[PDB]
């Protein structure tokens, strides 16, 4: 906890937290390829900065967070965070996708590996949210995409 202002923030300081772990991460990728956890990690704030980074350098930071997951699942495939990680990716670049089918493809993606990361425990809120989530993943990213500004609304009634 290197200072801060403890109140809101403008982001930025909560980016630097991640940024600091994405290099922790990152550089200790080198320092243990092993290191699942570190890996693991390394993944999950990409997917974090990804939110405060743009789409075009999110999309590209969920993919290397993804191969990033993948050796960690090879030092702990009882990883469930791994694998979990690797599905909030998924959906994650998913919305960052237009392209419904490989965003649904996508999302259906994570789902294969959220029934993973609940099969260790699902019990986990997390996990619970992460599976929940692809209830709507179709959907998510419909409203996703639909909810901002476009055009056209829709052709159906009540």
């Amino acid at each position: 906890g290197p200072l801060g202002s403890m109140d809101t923030e403008t982001e930025f300081d909560r980016i630097l937290l991640f940024e600091q772990i994405r290099q922790d991460a990152e550089n200790t990728y080198k320092s243990n390829p092993l290191d699942a956890d570190n890996l693991t990690r390394w993944g999950g704030v990409l997917l974090e900065l990804s939110q405060f980074h743009s789409i075009s350098d999110a999309k590209q930071m969920i993919q290397e967070a993804i191969t990033k997951f993948e050796e960690a699942l090879l030092i702990d495939p009882k990883k469930d965070e791994a694998v979990w990680c690797i599905g909030n990716a998924y959906t994650s670049f998913a919305f960052l996708t237009p392209d419904e089918t490989e965003a649904k493809h996508n999302f259906d993606l994570a789902t294969q590996f959220f029934q993973q990361a609940v099969d260790e425990q699902p019990d986990n809120t997390h996990y619970l949210k992460s599976l929940e989530m692809t209830a709507k993943a179709p959907q998510l990213h419909a409203e996703a995409y639909k909810q901002g500004l476009g055009g056209s609304h829709h052709h159906h009634h009540h």
